[PDB]
């Protein structure tokens, strides 16, 4: 009745040992690359998986089942992929189990959201009518309203109640508490991570003074309700006549300078009002963007934008030559010193000597990339010469080698480096290697290094940037320093619009424009807008019914702790 | 914990239901073709395989598992199919497990018996340590001798205490008697199967009165000990100085006119004397066959043989126009019937327009072949104008669409016809219709076509007739059958000879030559000859030891009846 993993060592995993009880509700959490992930699906779910089809770097895993996952790695449709052929009757009645009743059976599944797609999948496999198997799930609560949190984890532990066992990988508050065992992995992330931090009943891990979730959960920590909202400044976005999808002839005023969530359930028509309309039509008339927009009347007020950015989780770049350093620019700072030391000097080495990219220094063999490791460079990207030039005693691919916060002290005597590193330390990267080829980082680690760039630019307050559900992937330790960054950008005066369901983001935002009431069909209407405190007033807003005591929860632990 | 079959209708199930307690060892039995395989295989097994491969006609099936069949279905050798790069160390112990430890590691998978690659499959999968899986296994004991059969079913049960289900498919007395659960599957074959006759305990089926099986375990039926066995008549094959494999140099002289046993455990050398040796040098002498003989000095005796004849499970012919009518040649005594009637020689038809084999009668759409069914003539096989001639009502393709047994009634006033088809009935192959295709009847119905054929052959009691294992596949009531025939063919002088584990086919041989004393480089040696009277007594025979009870246990039976 237990599975028994012994000495577990995928990526960041430190020879770890772990007993999870079988036919069980089993949440992994900790931070965004703590390890939870290569414990529950490069060592758990592969190995289960591969034991049955025969019909990871770990010793032994004792009372593995067949193993199925439950993520988003999985022109067909909705109909062909449910193979079904506005939500025969028994699969219909699945897709609404798992939030989806607002699909058509037509939508081509390219179009789904990765939450969506992620949906899909779990009603196919309840559809199964499996006992006996392995269930890894991934983040299932990703797009789902807090309003559909209660019903999506009914439908984990009715696939439980089958006869099976729910590994879910999850940071969500409410999924943890619901859990009949928790597993906290990974003091920090990374080569800080991979530990078994706290394992017991969600009750046992809150009582646990080592556990970061722990302290979260109960309570000691929290992220607070900011003291006041920003006010708009008099510029205002303005979409008018909105109508791609089920958008009802929309029109709504976006205030400039401010924090604002764009809210509301599944199919609400949050992503087409902000993806398909907004960004598309500025990204068009500010940089000549090909992509056709969303039916719309117009957007009034670009003389207030230079640009508009999306954030998202797509790569920063395509090759091993692309790293941190390479993205944030930091790396130009670090060839800059490498090219001023004595020994440079003296050898006339020039700061191209120490770009992996150019012929000279680069190791030759392998063009610079490092790689199985070259032969000849041992990934170290440069040829021997030039690896004989040290400062403070390291050598140009041994600073590559430093993570984040050790470079932070090693470079503290000078300033232009240190305030990049300084964002990506910010963003929460302290743990990353500066070299970290582009290749190899996580969806939430590439959007960290773009925001970490973001952050260091000159503003002038003129960019939008929008973030389609940022949280993804993220602890709410995590999720205190995304908002950290990204209200620090709308202090130069830019504008921050996020799609989010995280109540945590939520009400510190200055502004909240809210969709619904419903999703589909009954959907595409604005239904509030205004500070968290006025929406969470509005009766009719699902957003603010579950925002009201989120609010009145942090505020009061605010007052108890200032009652020190 | 219940697997639910509702509406099972895959081949000659009867649209049926039945409970399969899970985490249960469960033995489905019955007839050969009951129907027993379609339950197991066709309909539990692929649909708890098809599910989980997703990440049969039944109407639903409630409380699977991820399935995995352990059958013979599945140049690579025993090592690397174990992947294990004379019987690391863990594997080599799950070959020990299943009775293997005799095999070499370089042997060549496609150089073991059927039996042999059922249990390398079973070690194999054991191996997995899986848990919460449904294993399906097609006859286990197969190849095994009586002494490894306890220790196959507490292999079995060890499968089923780490968690899974097993679904047996047996006829082994012992098997059935060890087993949780045991469903009785057709009172008899194919149309006469496809039913649940019973179900419950071993001991409530043994406890039913309209239980075929529960007869057979509870005594009411067994197959009796003859009253004399036959002596020798003179004549003598011997073998000498066979050398081949584990053969110690081995002489041994083999009495014509009697029915011969050849046993011994596992790797003992029986296939190797009989199939490599024996079966070899006097196919090569006798009809100039190509394959070299295993080492051996010499074959005395050949002045007492014309023929030798070895009698598999391969099929009786490679085309839909092959049938068990044309295979015994009553097909062509059907179509001299057809040619007499009044209504073919008013139109001129011969026998030959009654063969599908030939233009004129057959279907030219198809060549006669009846297949998909062919659009023209529905599978019948034959011209519409054929089809208009009958014989008491019907026509040709309609005979060869009458089971045996109806056939039978049919042709009650033409002996020639009469007398073929008794030799089926007498097989067990009552149930199949004349005309079932060859390339759609299973290995047993093969060998009993085959075998029917041989019993009406006239004999000079110049054949001998060797079966390896012809046991496999059925019922001990099959097996009542089976030794009817095989006795019959013994009383015309011929000579047959058998490779067996089965104490039930043993016990009524005239003679037995034992093998062993173990398997391996312990095995090759004659360990008893003679009657299974004289082998009982010798107490270095594995064979002997248990023989001995057997022979005890129905000698009582049969004077237990005779207190009528
Ligand atoms: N490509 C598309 N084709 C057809 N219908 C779509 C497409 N994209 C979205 N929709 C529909 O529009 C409605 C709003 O969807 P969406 O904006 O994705 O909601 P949200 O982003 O708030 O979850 C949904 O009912 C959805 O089914
Ligand atoms: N083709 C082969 N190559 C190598 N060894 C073999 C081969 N066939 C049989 N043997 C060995 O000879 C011994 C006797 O095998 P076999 O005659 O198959 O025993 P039995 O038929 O009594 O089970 C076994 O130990 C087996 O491993
Ligand atoms: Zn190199
Ligand atoms: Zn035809």
């Amino acid at each position: 009745d237990k599975i028994i993993v012994k000495g577990a060592r995928a990526h960041n995993l430190k020879n770890i040992d772990v007993e999870i009880p079988r036919g069980k509700l089993v949440v992994l959490t900790g931070l965004s690359g703590s390890g939870k992930s290569s414990l529950a699906f490069d060592t758990i779910y592969a190995e289960g998986q591969r034991r049955y089809v025969e019909s990871p770097d770990v010793d032994a895993i004792e009372g593995l089942s067949p193993a199925i996952s439950i993520d988003q790695k999985t022109r067909s449709t909705v109909g062909t992929v449910t193979e079904i052929y506005s939500v025969i009757r028994d699969r219909l009645g699945f897709l609404q189990n798992v939030g989806l009743d607002y699909l058509t059976l037509s939508r081509s599944a390219g179009t789904l959201s990765g939450g969506e797609a992620q949906r899909i999948r779990l009603a196919t496999q309840i559809g199964s009518r499996l006992t006996g198997v392995l269930y890894v799930l991934d983040e299932p609560s990703i797009g789902l309203h807090q309003r559909d949190n209660d019903r999506l984890i009914a439908t984990l532990k009715s696939m439980r109640d089958l006869g099976n066992t729910l590994i879910v990988v999850e940071h969500d508050e409410d999924t943890m508490l619901a859990a009949d065992y928790l597993i906290d992995i990974g003091p920090g992330a990374g080569i800080h991570g991979g530990e078994v931090v706290a394992a017991g009943t969600p009750e046992e891990v809150m009582n646990d003074p080592n556990s970061l979730t722990g302290q979260y959960l109960s309570g000691k920590k929290f992220i607070p309700i900011p003291a006041e909202r920003r006010r708009p400044d008099g510029r205002w976005l303005e979409v008018v006549g909105a109508r791609e999808h089920n958008l009802k002839n929309v029109s709504v005023k976006i205030p400039l300078g401010t924090f604002v969530a764009v809210t509301g359930v599944s199919g609400s028509g949050k992503s087409t009002l902000v993806n398909e309309v907004l960004y598309k039509a500025l990204a068009q008339k500010l940089h000549r963007a090909k992509a056709k927009p969303g039916e719309h009347r117009d957007i009034r007020g670009l003389e207030h934008l230079d640009k508009v950015i999306d954030i998202d989780q797509s790569p920063i770049g395509r090759t091993p030559r692309s790293n941190p350093a390479t993205y944030t620019g930091v790396f130009d700072d670090i060839r800059d010193v490498f090219a001023s030391t004595n020994e440079a000097k003296v050898r006339g080495y020039k700061k191209g000597r120490f770009s992996f990219n150019v012929k000279g220094g680069r190791c030759e063999a392998c063009h610079g990339d490092g790689i199985v490791p070259c032969e000849v460079c041992h990934g170290k990207r440069y040829n021997r010469e030039t690896l004989e030039v040290t400062y403070k005693g390291k050598n140009i691919a041994e600073v590559l080698d430093m993570t984040v916060e050790d470079a932070l002290d090693f470079f503290a005597s000078i300033p232009k480096i240190k305030r990049k590193l300084e964002t990506l330390y910010d963003v929460g990267l302290g743990y990353m290697k500066l070299g970290q080829p582009a290749t190899t980082l996580s969806g939430g680690e590439a959007q960290r290094v773009k925001l970490a760039a973001e952050l260091h630019r000159r503003s002038n307050g003129r960019t939008l940037y929008i973030l389609d559900e940022p949280t993804t992937g993220l602890h709410v330790d995590d999720i205190a320093r995304l908002l950290d960054v990204l209200h620090r950008l709308v202090d130069n005066g830019d504008t921050v619009l996020v799609i989010e369901h995280n109540l945590d983001v939520i009400k510190t935002a200055d502004y909240i424009i809210d969709l619904g009431p419903e999703g589909g069909d009954r959907g595409g209407q604005i239904v509030a807008v205004g500070t968290p405190e006025e929406v969470a007033e509005v009766k009719e807003s699902h957003t603010g019914r579950y925002l009201k005591p989120i609010l009145e929860r942090d505020r009061a632990r605010m007052q108890a702790r200032y009652e020190a």
